[PDB]
């Protein structure tokens, strides 16, 4: 096919290949979970949808290439290892051959109507762009029409007044049924009537101003789709202006590598700048920019490995809004201790605690599921870890701190001579304005449409307080950390790991009375925590007076030295002498009571006395926390379940009313603090359960 | 005394906490009060010099918790305060509310353990709030403090024993600290045995209690502060989405401090005052380098002005609570109350003067607010003297500010046309780093200013519910690579977000001169939100997909051109005759300027606001000099209109929008055109307590 190759020549796939794209990585997806599944052609189905004779999208099957227009859908019900009866997802896309994939006002009509199908059924929705932005056009009927009224018809060169048409042309419009294609002023110059040209309107929709009314239509329905549905977005090919924000407004983006995400192409940008200064798109919109500052989650080879990672992300999350996150238990079960341990003495990728480290002598099993790390936003701020997990086949969010110093190249301004490459370093366990931004990136992402619950592995000393970073605005990034916790709908655990901390600056974004609904803390037994680091404290509160204090009871010399100063019968240079000695004294023992002194202030600082406090739910170690949490995460989610189901019925109540009415369901026997306990009684009596919300409801 | 003989009572002798403030640089908490009645008083002057105010006027009544824990009004002595955290409740008689407004303010006590917030501190706090978001009234911020409180075990300070290495020489150093028998026997006598955990050992015959973890006895040390801070700052990121929230940096503002600042977005700084994050010199400890000189380096005006942090700049504190009344002045007294009417000598009925032109540069504030001429005041759109600018230390390249339109109180933003600079500081970290001056074209938006157009829009919306007019002139976003890395589409992404969830009337109208583009028109299409935005151009405004130099390097080329030169040049089109049988090409390079000065105007007349209307994308277009008769009238008519729709939803449960708006103008006499602004606002006004009675019930 001809529409096949001109696709190729883009570099792009034709849009009518793209559901076999989906239906070889979803086999793909069953080979690499049970090579020994034997799938029929029932396990995939992809159905196109169009506008029925009320303007309602429906199932069609019809050939493919049979597009009135340059924005084309299918849904998609696959059966997948999470969802072994089917899952269903919207697919759309933008056909690259169709008026090269530019939006006019019937694209963006459709790819609002299939925004909303979407939206309405809660299904996710896959956007694949391949475009060139707005629509753009003229009134070709007024073209071979149009006069031009010159200051002095035998010099041209002398400049014009207006454009106008003649009675002729005038009539040519009226015969074609084009009268409204201009808006004319009548004028007799010369004994000829002329109809000034006051605006052109044009009778071909799809020229201007309505493309931009369509592109700002589904800016809005995406932004609103983010709230509501798993949105991504795969850039198979170029995506130009409207098609560079949908990209961001749905979020997750997978770029293929070599199509660029532009707002205005690099020759008219040459055109503007009056010079030469960019030499491809690319330079503009290229993964080394989108990938790099995070507007690109992901990158691909091609648009199979792009569909790939869109299946491979739409694993851990549910079927559709409000369904229970998909468990996806592997070999790798829940019980197990953790075998990867950092220490404070030796350098560690963060990626080790999260899924395991390949040794020598073999595999070191990390908290979560071996295999199930999914890293994103892997190209940006990389002073975080952000990704997708499994926690014993539950699916969540996970937030961890890159320890290791981290650097970053700013590209060279092209349009600056004066411009040059800049590294920039970030030392690790510092939120930075970009770590900063990632980690309420990650929270939000995780919350809206993946609606997963999540753990972040808390590990900050706080926020860069420095000068640059402060005026690089760290405070608003900082600040969105809380907002996105306010914001959060499902289970969050804070983890202050082994070797970890929190400060008086790190712990104030992350403190559990954010988000009492669904926060809670835990540290583990070798975490520390305070105001300021012990450095700070001393220096605050373990002053010199309290340093010679210590010395007067500890030091033999110090009280001795001391004492021979009660002598009121002291000659004055025997008193400066022993005075003299007292002081030296202080300068000898400074640097030692010093060391104890932060050794004292460091005992505060402990999991212990967080527990005693009450800020924490409980201190735990490191090896058994994957056990822990498992349960902990399993119980959660099954409570959950219950105050949900409770809320759709006797009106409303309380968050702490809901589940002490659940909680008040359990047998009395039942330890309310034992997790496992918890998840296997709900787990035994959901149907018990649901009679007691049906019945006590009367 | 100090000083002797003063004609009356020396109040910072009386009351030596007045003084410890004063030498810190800042008001003492309980004469805040007084500036808010002086502030109140000066806002009285200003509005109508002859009116003569009453002490009565003003009451300011000090709010502290009773025997239950709930605020209550108390008339006490100044100083009384047992905790660090002040409160009162103003009553005030203003311009804009003669019968009174009321509004809360809280404040630290910087004579108060240096204002420090410890547990009391941040729960009192957080009980203010929550006191302001019951009664829908504003709350203000005096930000004057040093973070969290820190302590240490002050009991366990004269009793911790030292384990050397070695007794004599105590530079060899110590293993762990521990307790006597003794010392465990004080503190069981005292009540403190859960002040410590301890481990029991045996060395030299001797029990020796070894220290596992200090916890104290007093309240305040560590972790408990730390609760507290994520408390405050998820009960202020709640606040700014319900009530007005402002904060008057009075001090300095640390740690969970400088986050408050940020949480509750509006923010006055008074000049010295610093918001910082770690101070100076700790961060010279950290990077073991004397890298920064003072806490203003940091966090001073020079840092969060210029990088919006905080919106305006006081010289003092009377200036910083002058500008909070005045901002103040543009919001309802408390939620969903009607936006406060404030009619000035500068009536609606008049046309607006100050018009710019395509060929001359003009300061857009001279359309918002008017210009002062050698001839005389010219008039601009909104009322004389009615611009409060706001964030103006920051993105230049936008305007924004709350402004008066014949006494109605909204939102502006403008686009200031001007090229931009701003510099970026040296960073004192690094020595191979210079100040770098950035320059920004005007009506471009770039991540600075994008940002500031999204924060402008927020910021009118929680808390003040204004409504809004965008003089909307922009090209588009900058395109160019070090803005596409500097994440421009993130920014953009952030306007649409910001108008989705807008609640009042938004107006967006492009001016004379002014133009909106492809990538401009997305982010502010009245589709976005479409029950609350409209959009007018005027008669001198364009837009397109491209700008005409765009649009004719695609759609009218070198051969168009010739057709277009054989259709209406004599002597072209007979060397085109003559050759239908490099003469030809030559009245072409003669032609050339003049025709594409033609092809540019052919595609620059379907740019205009009449190719708008007739395609249905503006409700009307407009005439500058009659935008103020003209927005005056809508703006009143869509806030009446909002106002009925907000009663008919206390009305028969659940119904659309739409249908709400049908019904209410179902209820509009024959006498009454639907269309005429004027004359629906006047039937609403004079029908308000008729429609009132009748609604009840309905
Ligand atoms: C330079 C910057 C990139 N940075 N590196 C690392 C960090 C930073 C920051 O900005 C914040 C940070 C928070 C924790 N911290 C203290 O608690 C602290 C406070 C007072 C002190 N006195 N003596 C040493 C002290 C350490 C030290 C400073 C950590
Ligand atoms: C360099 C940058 C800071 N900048 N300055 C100003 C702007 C920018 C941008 O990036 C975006 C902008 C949008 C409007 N625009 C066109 O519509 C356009 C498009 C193609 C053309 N071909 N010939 C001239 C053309 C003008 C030109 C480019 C405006």
């Amino acid at each position: 096919q001809p529409k096949r190759y001109k696709a190729h020549l883009m570099g792009t796939t034709y849009v009518y290949d793209f559901p076999e794209l989906f239906r070889q990585a979803s086999s793909s997806q069953w080979k690499n979970f049970s090579a020994d599944v034997k799938l029929t052609d029932d396990f995939f189905i992809s159905n196109e949808l169009i506008e029925d004779e009320n303007g309602e999208l429906t199932e069609v099957e019809r050939e493919p290439g049979a597009n009135a227009i340059g924005m084309v859908a299918f849904k998609i019900t696959v059966k997948t290892p999470e969802y072994p009866r089917g899952r269903q997802f919207v697919v759309v896309a933008n056909d690259i051959t169709f008026k090269i994939g530019s939006f006019g006002p019937q694209e963006d009509e459709f790819f609002n109507k299939v925004t909303e199908y979407a939206r309405k059924r809660g299904i996710p929705r896959i956007y694949l762009a391949a475009n060139s932005g707005a629509r753009i056009g003229m009134a070709e009927e007024i073209v071979p029409l149009f006069q031009v009224a010159w200051n002095d018809a035998a010099n041209p060169d002398k400049g014009f007044q207006y454009l106008y048409l003649t009675s002729e042309g005038m009539e040519t419009l009226k015969k074609f049924d084009k009268e409204n294609s201009v808006l004319t002023e009548r004028t007799v110059i010369n004994g000829e009537e002329r109809f000034v040209i006051k605006t052109i309107i044009g009778s071909e929709d799809g020229l201007g101003v309505e493309c931009l009314r369509g592109s700002g239509l589904i800016a809005g329905a995406t932004s609103r789709a983010y709230h509501d549905i798993f949105t991504i977005t795969l850039v198979t090919c170029r995506s130009v202006g409207i098609g560079a924000y949908l990209v961001r407004l749905g979020q997750r983006a997978i770029q293929v590598e070599g199509q660029p995400i532009i707002l205005t192409g690099a020759s008219a940008l040459n055109k503007v700048l009056g010079r030469e200064v960019y030499t491809s798109n690319l330079q503009l919109g290229g993964t080394q920019i989108m990938y790099n500052n995070g507007v690109s989650h992901l990158t691909a080879v091609d648009d199979l490995a792009g569909v790939e990672k869109i299946v491979e992300w739409m694993s851990y999350v549910p079927a559709k809004r409000n369904m229970p996150v998909p468990i996806l238990e592997t070999k790798d079960t829940w019980d197990r201790p953790v075998d990867f341990t950092p220490t404070n003495d030796e350098t560690y990728d963060v990626r080790w605690m999260i899924e395991g480290r390949e040794t020598e002598s073999g595999f070191e099993y990390g908290l979560f599921d071996k295999g199930s790390f999914f890293e994103t936003l892997s190209g940006w701020a990389k002073g975080v870890v952000v990704g997708r997990a499994r926690l014993g086949g539950i699916p969540l969010g996970v937030i961890g701190v890159e320890t290791r110093t981290v650097e970053n190249l700013i590209p060279a301004d092209p349009a600056n001579p004066n411009s040059a490459e800049t590294l920039i370093q970030q030392a690790g366990q510092v939120w930075f304005p970009n770590s900063a931004f990632k980690t309420a990136q990650a929270i939000n992402d995780f919350n809206n449409g993946e609606q997963l619950p999540m753990m972040i592995l808390a590990n900050w000393r706080g926020f860069s307080g420095g000068q640059r970073d402060m005026f690089n605005e760290v405070l608003k990034y900082g600040s969105f950390i809380v907002d996105a916790l306010v914001d959060y709908k499902q289970p969050i655990i804070i983890y202050i790991p082994p070797t970890g901390e929190l400060r008086g600056g790190s712990w104030v974004v992350v403190d559990p009375t954010i988000n009492a609904d669904q926060m809670e803390m835990y540290a583990d037994v070798n975490a520390r925590a305070g105001v300021l680091e012990p450095e700070g404290t001393v220096e605050i509160k373990f002053r010199r007076e309290k340093l010679l204090d210590t010395m007067n009871r500890l030091d033999d010399k110090y009280r001795e030295l001391r004492s021979q100063l009660s002598n009121k019968s002291l000659a004055p240079e025997v008193h400066q002498q022993i005075s003299k000695q007292l002081a030296d004294r202080e300068r000898e023992l400074l640097p030692i009571y010093g060391q104890i002194s932060l050794q004292f202030a460091d005992l505060h600082d402990r999991s212990s006395r967080m527990v005693a406090k009450g800020v924490i739910s409980k201190e735990l170690e490191w090896t058994e926390a994957r056990r822990f949490f498992f349960w902990r995460l399993r119980r959660r989610l099954n409570e959950e379940y219950l105050i949900k189901r409770l809320s759709h019925q006797v009106g409303e109540a309380s968050r702490l009313e809901k589940i002490a009415r659940i909680r008040s369901w359990y047998p009395a026997s039942v330890d309310h603090e034992d997790d496992r306990q918890v998840a296997t009684w709900i787990e035994e009596n959901y149907k018990t359960l649901d009679d007691k919300l049906k019945g006590l409801k009367l």
